[PDB]
């Protein structure tokens, strides 16, 4: 999740 969100943002 941490990096999924990092990509998204
Ligand atoms: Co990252």
């Amino acid at each position: 999740l941490a990096e999924a969100l990092h990509q998204a943002l």
